[PDB]
């Protein structure tokens, strides 16, 4: 059985907000042959004087995720997951609220920005690492960006271009607001983190951070898209596919070529 981490409330309080994702599970689950174990964790008992009992349970995990989430309930400690798992090498994967908190995380524990956070929970952080494109914004409010757009692969050597089998671009759907600050680009680079993918190849002060990874551990990715949106029994997403993979010590034949469900 793979033990997993679910970093976020209790079933009994999560209503059908996850079905999608534990859909994709399954179809992992299915694809691997493995037994999953999911241990749904509340995000807020990994914050607080009495976290280091939260963080033991993190540590005998053999994955740990983070999900998409609603408001900021919760994002100290989310931010405290991904912290556990870059400390200990435990396979970590983070989907759109899951990458944020990648983000944040590394910038307070390595880069030393005590006060980084996102717009959306500090709007007076002096460290906004996750933020509001300019081209996005208005005096009133901002785009909320849905539907399909094409993701490029940017590091050959990463867990992305992988498990996408070698192909440049992908494409993948969406439902998010806040990007990663392209003002921080060297300092995340310098405290360990790839940019494995983006939106925009030129990296401008318009591209789009799409994925995120930390090629010192095992695994570490987390991605802006929403994988769980693309997933079925016989064509499981690939992020969550070698996740699942990681935290079960087993290897993966991914095809010769990326399936017709994520290109163009
Ligand atoms: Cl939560
Ligand atoms: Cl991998």
């Amino acid at each position: 059985t793979v033990r997993i981490a679910f970093v976020g409330k209790y079933l009994q309080d999560a209503g059908d907000t996850y079905f999608s994702v534990l859909q994709c599970f399954e179809h992992c689950q299915i694809a691997l042959q493995v037994r999953l174990d999911i241990l749904y964790v509340d995000s807020e008992e990994l914050e607080g004087p009495n976290a280091d009992e939260a963080r033991k349970a993190l540590l005998g995990c053999d994955g740990i995720f983070v999900p998409g989430g609603f408001g900021n309930r919760g994002v100290d400690g989310k931010c405290a997951a991904a912290q556990v798992a870059r400390m200990n090498n435990i396979p970590y994967f983070g989907v759109c609220l899951g990458m944020q908190v990648a983000v944040i995380e590394l910038s307070r524990n390595v880069v030393g920005w005590s006060d980084a956070n996102s717009e959306e929970f500090n709007k007076e952080s002096t460290h906004q690492v996750v933020r509001i494109m300019d081209c996005d914004r208005n005096k009133m409010g901002a785009n909320m960006h849905l539907g399909a757009c094409d993701v490029y692969i940017v590091e050959k050597s990463s867990i992305m271009a992988k498990i996408y089998s070698k192909s440049n671009i992908v494409v993948e759907r969406h439902r998010h607001r806040y990007e990663v600050n392209t003002a921080y680009f060297e300092d995340l680079r310098k405290a360990g983190l790839c940019i494995s993918a983006v939106t925009d190849p030129t990296f401008s002060s318009r591209c789009r951070v799409e994925a995120v990874e930390n090629p010192s551990l095992r695994f570490f990715l987390a991605v802006q898209f929403h994988p769980e949106f693309i997933s079925t029994p016989m064509d499981p997403a690939p992020t969550y596919l070698s996740f699942m993979a990681a935290a079960a010590k087993k290897d993966y034949v991914w095809p010769q070529k990326c399936s017709q469900r994520r290109l163009k």
